[PDB]
């Protein structure tokens, strides 16, 4: 885990992907969040 604050580090079983998510924007993105 290393992520910004305000970012918090999901992950999805079953296929076993990466997932991010924003409580502040309520954006998901596929990628390292950068800001």
């Amino acid at each position: 885990s290393k992520l910004p604050p305000g970012w918090e580090k999901r992950m999805s079983r079953n296929s076993g992907r990466v997932y991010y998510f924003n409580h502040i924007t309520n954006a998901s993105q596929f990628e390292r969040p950068s800001g």
